[PDB]
């Protein structure tokens, strides 16, 4: 059976092809002790173990904005995934990996070299995340908006054909929203600075943040009463209360100037991607906006996207946002479907054709 | 076998590693005759012999506030410990010594030079007292409050890692409480002035003093009736009676302004040490307050610490004070466990590496 | 004429706009008697009077890390500043106040409410300290590194435009270095514990501490000879000698792990702030590193910053550290220039627009 | 007008507030006949009358070491003071009384009960003797060394604030020196045994004893020649000659081991009191050593104290001993100043607040 | 062999060291003829010869109250002791002499000068009588009450250390009791006036006097019946009868006011000496009251001392009076033990060190 490993900037989603859910979901973090040991303990911790000991660790993400920046730490995470989480021998399982579009070419070349020389997989494949999200929705046409921890990207697909010139990629996703929430939480006197405290702010974001339908009207409501304020208990028992920060943090997705970026929000980027496509397919793309990734899980984000794109598109077009309840795992679920197709069993990069072409084989066999 | 010698400001606790109790416990005192001998007697007396002849001696503690101030007298005490109490040859026993944190560096350097050049030990090691107390409790996480005769100090440890920036040290312990009891005993007309009479007041403190749960409510009870008053027979048959002095003396631990100190009490110091630690480990520290040392042996001190820290900590935190019945010997018991570990046998400072680095070897091998 | 009051965590710098130096510079401290008065004396002392009577006082800083934590004590300091130091009526002087960036919003709201309701100023304004430092240097472009007693912060400014997303703030400044010096002075047997003795250590720091160009090479020099050791006479005539503590204390600015912080040093933070800025302005920022505040007054800190940033920046960039000799008062001097500009006279928050908008007016009129 | 009564162990100093000298100075003695009356005389004699009839009386001091041990005899002395010496009605005069610090609490409680119930004073107050000595010197800062007939005590005061934890009390004063002189006078064959003869030795002490600057060098001078020997005529015409006894008797103040005491001399005790004070006030205490009491009236004691403290203090400190010529009455003179202050008229313990609180009112109204 | 000469006020006890009893015991008297010789006899008689011819002699004691008042007569007694009683050459025997404590310094200086220049002893030593009594009892701890013919003195010794400040000396002993018995014998009409008749009264005292357990109850018994009356035959055959004089004479030891002295009795003096000692040794002193000297030989004096001290001491203390049957010679027996110790042979004052230091050598070599 094939292995499906979705190495996100934030989480590792790993499992076996054919299943309906990832078997192993854990943070893509490596932690190392920052204090001195006095009781006569490992050199580093990975995943959930690093998350539970984060009080005495410095946490490092080896993947930033979909790009692997620390290959020694990324090998620790893959090793932890295969041997400790899946408890499997990689030498007998074809491994399907994922990647954001418009990534550096050396990224997937080094992924290929490590899978074939360090883990000795029989075959591997690198798919594009947004394409897998369309497999999970059971569609062959649609513009996918995938937003994870590192990258937000749009990929328009029509009848199984990608329009690569219309692919959009924005280096603004969950981790940037977490950093922004940390910044605006200082307005109320709350100081989160360490990498461990960043994990606390991320949990605050996932529980209390939501997308306002009308941002300026929501800002007036939060300034007139405390009906929007909610409380959250920190790990040490302290209770913090946040008001408009709940919807100001996800508003960065629609107004990237909040964090100093010049790019347009995800609604304009989606519309700009559709407008780069041929005029005869735009109507089908307007009706099949597929959202995937953890950053699309904010309450109200589908209604806001619906409202924003409707204002940009012609009035006669039917705008439909497809937001499945399980869209946090759409990339893995789509990869599980793809790796189980009988038509896909010819698409694997085998060890034989890697030995005669080097790691550059991945560029002429994977989109 | 290894020797474990806990040189406290008040008592010497010495024994062999692997045992469950110190073999030799005696006062860390040197006494010299202050009168003229007329019957044709030693130049000085050490330990229990000085305590039994204290009527004609001036008693001197060579260790004050965990710092050895008289090295000639300290050598007499170590000599008495090895040859008279343990009856052992130090040249064939690795010796584990203890020290309070944040001590002067010359203190443990001169300890190393004396052990290697005067007693010619094969190896030695200087541990921190609070760390050894955590070994004795069988824990790897907790904030240790060790209070002996000289020093009260807090050391937070999480998963075997010390947080040195959160270590607190207060030069207020048993000997300061004894001096304060001597002062407030003059309110009833009892005058203790000599060093021998200070030993009598110390015995009064250990037998009659206790910690009040509510100090101001206890002061009103002692002022309304004599139900709190207790009697004590002096060595010469005189009987003294003390009332609120029983709980006013240990109250100095929680209100150091009684003796003119500006520092906060041991409850606030414990809380300040926890608040200096990372927020993700505070909950485990709140549940693992370990008390050790003779000054934590007052009846009611665990209930008072529980009450005081609960008022400082958030209401959802579970405050648990660990006060073992044998906590007066926790430092020695922990040192006996550490010196018996197979993983510790590489941590000794051997005579070979001392001959090539001098006494400064102790700073890069001992915490 | 306008009043310029720079309320630092450590010092109050106050004076009149148009002058070239603050008229009143005194410690931002409130002292209260901790002993019992027996001679038939005020309830509290402020500023220089508290510093001269500190032997019998407990000293409190109302501002910690640029945040006012005791508003009753802060009102005493402002009252002392206006009526006793400047000897002025605040009801007839617009008051320019300063603040660190990324402060809690309630801080400058309560500053506005006190200035308008307690002191009844006609107008006020809250400026950012680093921006004022750029006014003092006569520049419109540069990255300001301001480090006082409470906060170290970087603000990059290009052609008069701030890049707020690149603003960095580190809660590590002079007071943390003083606390660290107090800790490592115990290595030589010197014990400073009281708030009054902390003022002695601060004076030791300002006179003997310096920044080593190469820290590890300086540590080897101090360990081989006593050429680096210097003496200092305490107020009671005792003489202390310190060696490597002279440069170990300021080294915390470049290695915050000395005090248990995870953040990067001030050189990496400066470089990270420049790298967050647009690529077209980085060359001008590299050539205009402006240092201000008392914590940048260590001998050798400009040469060390020059060396550290040069190692981080590309080799073709010209790194220039601007360290004026009067940079301890740059914030006040810049505020004196700003409050005297004819273009600034429209920027004041007047009492009229405060009466119709409440203290929240300060957020939409002050950066 | 207020009455100022300084009840010393040796002398009663009584007078009216506002005066510059006590009106009544007489010995605090009660004498009773020890022989049989044959001529057909009182039951007891008080003060100067007991001193003139001491040949046929047994003399008793009701105050020993500042503690009233015979309350029936002490009432006789107070009665003699009010009605026979001052010739006044105590029911119309507030009475200021004095006491040594660290006295039993029952001492000043019974003083309060007798003044309010036996003599029916309208108001009373119990001051500390050393504090009054500082009033007499016109100072608000200084360490007072008061040594009378019963108690030697040090009280450091800074800016009107006492440091109670630094108060030192030594039960070694004039009466112990008299007893020691009686003992060493037997070396020359002179035998004084009765209580009446003790009064003769006291007069010898006050006339011939002095403090040697260098004791061992003075002992060699007295052993080589008779230049130090002086004569004294006893009441019966016999002439005695004393040599080194002149300076051996006051040397007990600096070497209390002469009379079997373990405590340090008055110079070390003064230095130990200063060293218990905060480091920032020690320089002012070194320059303001105030001496008071009859036992500081030995010729050369200020030069000896100056020499001894200079050897203990750092070389850069300026040691200044303040020894007024009228320092034998400093306690009374200071009490006369205090009782005449307009600010003190609220400090009296009135009869009204004594009737509602009992004699325990004196503890919460008097230091 | 060494000579041990105990020169008491009443008797000379002389012998050789190592023996268990003095070889020569005779009265310390010199008699001279007071009538005219008519038969054609010495100029003076010494010792037993003076006692047998006392009818025609005037008897003189050269020692009064332990002080040699007639040095020409004392030389006659020493000459009689060496040549007539011991029949020995003093030039070949080290001589141990005794003395009461608190004696004039010239007394033992002139003893040293006479022994070295008149008798030319090779070495000599002056011991304290009470210390020798403790040697005789085989103890190293105890308070010795030695009462001879001239002096009653208490010396507390603990573990071989004397407490000189607690030494008590009372110039009331056997000779004062003899004089008092002579006075109260006139109540019955018996007149003894001459020095020879004083020797008769002394013999009456030694045979008939005893100490009453309860004095006032014994006085009532003697006044109701004649059961206490005893008879005594004078040398001329006359028979005298005495009643309450038997116990009134020794009662002066417990009530010195009988002879006009102000001092306390021997029981209070013993208790006052113990109370001057450190509190930790009082229990051992209470259990080791050693009595010595001829004046402690009255029947019932140990039971009376036991009863009197028990009433003064705390009820939990065990009072034990050690009264050996041979305690009349305890000083000599102890001196015989001391002079025979091998450790004492370095303590002698030799003729060599006397020739270089003069008679003042005795003060820095003898206690
Ligand atoms: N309920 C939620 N609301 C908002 N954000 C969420 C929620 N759940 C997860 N996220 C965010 O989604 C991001 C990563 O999710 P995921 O789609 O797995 O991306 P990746 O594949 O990069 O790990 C994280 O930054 C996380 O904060
Ligand atoms: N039962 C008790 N109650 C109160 N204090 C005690 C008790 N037992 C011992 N102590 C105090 O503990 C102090 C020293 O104990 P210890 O922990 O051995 O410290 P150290 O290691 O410094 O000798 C002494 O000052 C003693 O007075
Ligand atoms: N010469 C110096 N060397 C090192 N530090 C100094 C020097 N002078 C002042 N400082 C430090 O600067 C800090 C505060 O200076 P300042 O810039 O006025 O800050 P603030 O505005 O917070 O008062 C103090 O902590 C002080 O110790
Ligand atoms: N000139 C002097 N020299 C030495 N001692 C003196 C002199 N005058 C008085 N004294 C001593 O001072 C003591 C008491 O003086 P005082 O200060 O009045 O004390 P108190 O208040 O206890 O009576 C007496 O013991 C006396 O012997
Ligand atoms: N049995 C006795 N009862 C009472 N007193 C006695 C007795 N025997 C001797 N004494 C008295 O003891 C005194 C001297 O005895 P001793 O101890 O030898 O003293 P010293 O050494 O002064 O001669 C004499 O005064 C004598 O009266
Ligand atoms: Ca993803
Ligand atoms: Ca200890
Ligand atoms: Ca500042
Ligand atoms: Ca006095
Ligand atoms: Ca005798």
């Amino acid at each position: 059976t094939a292995l499906v490993c979705d190495n996100g900037s934030g989480l590792v989603k790993a499992g076996f092809a054919g299943d309906d859910a990832p078997r192993a979901v854990f943070p893509s973090i490596v932690g190392r002790p920052r204090h001195q040991g006095v009781m006569v303990q490992k050199d580093s911790y990975v995943g959930d173990e690093a998350q539970s000991k984060r009080g005495i660790l410095t946490l490092k993400y080896p993947i930033e904005h979909g790009i692997i920046t620390n290959w020694d730490d990324m090998e620790k995470i893959w090793h932890h995934t295969f041997y400790n989480e899946l408890r499997v021998a990689p030498e007998e399982h074809p491994t399907l990996l994922t990647e954001a579009p418009l990534n550096p070419k050396a990224n997937r070349e080094k992924m290929t070299q490590i899978m074939f020389e360090t883990f000795n997989v029989p075959a591997m494949y690198v798919a594009i995340q947004a394409v897998l999200s369309l497999y999970a929705s059971g569609r062959t046409t649609g513009i996918v908006l995938d937003s994870g921890d590192g990258v937000t990207h749009n990929v328009p697909i029509y009848e199984g054909y990608a329009l690569p010139h219309a692919i959009m990629r924005l280096d603004l996703a969950g981790r940037d929203l977490t950093d922004y929430l940390m910044k605006i939480l200082t307005e109320r006197g709350y100081s989160f600075v360490t990498t461990a405290e960043r994990e606390i702010v991320r949990d605050i974001k996932e529980k209390l943040c939501y997308v306002a339908l009308d941002f300026e009207n929501e800002m007036a409501t939060a300034a007139s009463s405390s009906s929007l304020e909610k409380s959250y208990e920190l790990p040490d028992g302290q209770v913090i209360t946040i008001g408009n920060e709940r919807f100001r943090c996800p508003e960065t997705l629609f107004q990237p100037s909040f964090i100093g970026m010049e790019s347009a929000g995800i609604h304009e980027t989606t519309y700009n991607s559709i407008m780069k496509c041929d005029i005869d397919i735009r109507k089908d793309l307007y009706a099949n906006n597929v959202m995937s990734g953890g950053t699309t899980m904010y309450p109200g984000i589908a209604d806001r996207m619906q409202k924003e794109i409707t204002a940009l598109a012609p009035s006669t077009m039917k705008i439909k946002i497809i937001a499945p309840p399980e869209r946090k795992y759409s990339v893995w679920i789509g990869g599980s479907i793809l790796a189980s197709l009988s038509t896909f069993q010819q698409m694997w990069i085998t060890k034989q054709e890697y030995d005669e072409a080097g790691p550059s084989i991945v560029h002429r066999k994977c989109f």
